[PDB]
């Protein structure tokens, strides 16, 4: 495989070998008690491996199915019921939000004695996110998960199980990126006494393995940055690209796609750049040169373009140029058209909230978040990323992420969200309109706490649709699918308050990337 310890790794490799073949006769065996399996697989996910044994795990779920499964005690325990659901829509498999009624009174409320098993709670809790529209049973249930775990103590229940409820409350597993859960699981799975001493050496080890590829990567994609060294010539814009790589593995994590990950670092390092020049350093005249050039896309024409814009636009041009001759050697196609469209409609977007702030506009929030996630730059990370995971490209997909499908526009949508969101409090008392939050205010005159909880419940609804395109219907690879919803979820882990806002940041980075995990004992 393209990821096995042979392609990659290289005595290590046999260390790696002999514990994930332990682990996989695990998966795979068939006298293993479903509810013990689960907890395994549960495990080998967010310490995570899950990529892994992929295969198996599906082999497994499968078989649990095929024999019914615990469809007994769906009613019996409550965190079965809830770990099962969530893996097997994880997986595809079609499950229903019935399987939850049963714990229900007559009334139609959970009972309130599950408060006590703090377990099948965050289990619960888990599996709400995966939810539909529709489904009401499981945004009760999360009202209702919620409403328990707030009051949890340290006391009530424990130092380690209070860290789990306090990271299942951060953010939800659902929504947090492989990479910083595994993190996270791996710590928390080596202090446990009973922790399975294989499935935690294994861990550490891959995720060491696969870091180091990050490193590899980002140390060409800064060979690129220095030597086109676009920051140190503008004195104005500033430098994001270690921020920028962070941002891509959350993208794409695997290791196979350091393309993916090289091709998304690189375009927010210039979204980054071309973002400053349309808000804070650019005239409305020079943003319309630019915006111009963009759309000709002819290097013939530069020299209409102030100093600055001209060594900023040379810069994109060949990058871009760049990834296209990539694609026509390894493709034979020729996707530039679609790679400079992309950038046309962002800078229009870019263009759009230029005028708007120029002309002192008060557009409505429909208008400007209409705009806002399309300028998040997040449809062109997907479009680029596609051409970037995809081996064949299909005719058919790229028209539909021309024209801004669902599949990249709802995790635009989110990322648009998550971002204004962070900023609201200090733009809306600095007396700025520019912030989708501050639009919703004025547009429904309602207070910033109120507006707040829509665009929360607007994320929401969101996450619901995109759950819905994973899960089934869908035009695109399912591959694709998880690398647009990955974008929302990197949205999710990377504006937060945190310890310092700045500072849970700094650790992330540099335990996602820089600092590997310590060694087994
Ligand atoms: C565009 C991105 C992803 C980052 C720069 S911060 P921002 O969203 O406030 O910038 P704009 O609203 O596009 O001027
Ligand atoms: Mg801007
Ligand atoms: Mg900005
Ligand atoms: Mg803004």
């Amino acid at each position: 495989n393209s990821w096995d310890y042979d392609f990659l790794l290289s005595v290590y490799k046999d260390k790696a070998k002999k514990l994930e073949a332990e682990v996989r006769r695990e998966i795979n065996n068939e006298k293993a008690e479903f509810l013990t399996l689960l907890e395994l697989i549960d495990n080998v996910q967010r310490l995570g491996l899950g990529y892994r044994f992929e295969s198996d795990i599906r082999r497994a779920l499968d078989r649990f199915v095929s024999s019914g499964g615990f469809d007994g005690v769906t009613k019996t325990s409550l965190h079965a019921t809830a770990l099962s659901f969530r893996l097997l829509r994880q997986h595809g498999f079609e499950v229903s939000q019935e399987a939850f009624s049963g714990f229900k009174d007559q009334n139609g409320n959970f009972l309130e004695n599950l408060k006590e098993d703090t377990k099948a709670i965050l289990s619960l809790y888990e599996a709400s996110f995966l939810a539909l529209e529709g489904e009401n049973i499981l945004d009760e249930a999360r009202v209702f998960a919620i409403s328990h775990l707030k009051e949890l103590s340290e006391e009530k229940i424990g130092k380690e199980l209070a860290e789990q409820v306090n990271h299942a409350l951060e953010l939800p597993l659902h929504r947090r990126t492989q990479r910083l859960e595994a993190v996270w699981s791996i710590e928390a799975y080596r202090k446990k006494e009973d922790a399975n001493q294989v499935l935690l050496e294994l861990a550490i080890l891959d995720y060491n393995m696969i870091q180091s590829v990050y490193q590899r990567d980002l140390r060409e994609t800064s060979r690129w940055w220095r030597r086109v060294g676009l920051a140190t010539k503008l004195h104005f814009a500033r430098d994001r690209l270690i921020e920028s790589f962070y941002w891509a593995v959350g993208v794409a994590f695997e290791p196979q796609y350091s393309d993916c990950r090289n091709s998304v670092a690189k375009m927010f390092s210039f979204v980054t750049i071309i973002d400053d020049i349309y808000d804070v350093y650019g005239t409305l005249d020079e943003l319309e040169l630019f915006t111009d050039a963009v759309e000709r896309w002819d290097v013939n024409a530069i020299n209409d373009l102030p100093d600055y814009m001209k060594l900023c636009f040379l810069a994109l041009y060949n990058t871009i140029n760049e990834i296209a001759y990539d694609n026509l050697k390894d493709k034979g196609e020729n996707i530039l058209p679609y790679l400079t469209k992309a950038w046309a409609d962002l800078c229009n977007a870019f263009l759009q909230e230029a005028k708007w702030l120029y002309n002192k506009s008060t557009p409505t929030f429909d208008d400007y978040f209409g705009n806002a996630w399309k300028s998040s730059s997040g449809p062109l990370q997907l479009i680029f990323a596609y051409f970037a995971v995809v081996q064949n490209i299909k005719k058919e997909e790229i028209e539909n992420l021309q024209k801004y499908h669902d599949i990249i526009s709802r995790p635009s949508h989110i990322f648009r969200l998550c971002n204004d969101l962070a900023s609201a409090s200090a733009e809306i008392a600095r007396g700025e309109t520019a912030n989708s939050v501050s639009c919703y205010m004025r547009t429904k005159g309602i207070s910033e706490e109120l507006a707040t909880e829509s665009v929360m419940n607007l994320i929401d609804e969101t996450w619901k649709k995109m759950n819905k395109e994973k899960l089934g219907g869908s035009l695109f690879a399912k591959p694709f699918v998880e690398t647009a919803i990955n974008l929302a979820r990197q949205s999710h882990c990377t504006y937060h308050n945190g310890t310092s806002p700045d500072e849970l940041t700094r650790k992330r980075v540099l335990s996602v990337i820089t600092e590997p995990i310590l060694p087994f004992e």
